[PDB]
């Protein structure tokens, strides 16, 4: 059963790293807006 519950355990990691990815993201933004800075589409390079 360890199998099963190390594929638990990474499917959180994974999602901690959603969130936190999608909360540096929307301060990235803002700070691109409080000061006209440079803005791209989804900060996606290329």
């Amino acid at each position: 059963a360890s199998k099963e519950l190390e594929l638990i355990t990474l499917t959180v990691g994974f999602g901690i790293l959603i969130f936190s990815l999608i909360v540096t993201y929307c301060i990235n933004a803002k700070a691109d807006v409080l000061f006209i800075a440079p803005r791209e589409p989804g900060a996606v390079s290329y």
